[PDB]
């Protein structure tokens, strides 16, 4: 029996919901998902959708409400409770950041330095449960700051091969 741990940003979602809803509907006892929705997330997809008017982020997040309420069969989901924001030291982010790397980690913006804090709970802290976590995302710029602070990244197309 295998089970995947995947943290699951906003772009993940507005470009790849009708994949994410096939991985859910096509789990089995072999093969379980597990879950972790960042506060990131939620605030991004509600931006996106008033914002940006965009129907993609509007029905993902009624589709992470299902997923919430409703018990799948083999699949698990946790949604962050914002708090753990404040619980969750940048001293821990920074003591994973390649300092060879040559992003500035220090001066991005706070949306996504908290988005960083939610990683690297799960894959190095508390939040981690002895299990190896991923990232799931379709935006560069977070993957290569999640790549320079060691969090293991994969794209729609990537969990399509793993899962296939």
């Amino acid at each position: 029996s295998t089970q995947y741990n995947f943290i699951i940003d906003a772009s993940a979602f507005e470009k790849g919901l009708g994949n994410i809803k096939r991985w859910c509907s096509d789990c089995t006892e072999a093969v379980t998902l597990n879950f972790y929705i960042p506060t990131f997330t939620l605030n991004e997809l509600d931006f996106l959708q008033q914002r940006r008017k965009s129907f993609a982020a509007r029905e993902s997040l009624k589709f992470i409400d299902r997923l919430d309420d409703s018990k799948f069969a083999n699949l698990k989901v946790f949604i962050e409770f914002p708090e753990v924001l404040d619980i969750i030291l940048w001293s821990d982010v920074m003591e994973h950041n390649d300092s060879s790397g040559k992003i500035n980690i220090a001066k991005l913006p706070k949306r996504l330095k908290n988005l960083l804090k939610s990683c690297i709970y799960k894959c190095y802290l508390e939040g981690n449960e002895g299990l190896h976590w991923f990232l799931i995302s379709e935006d560069p710029q977070i993957r290569e700051m999640a790549m320079q602070c060691n969090i293991p990244s994969c794209s729609i197309v990537d969990v399509d091969s793993i899962l296939s």
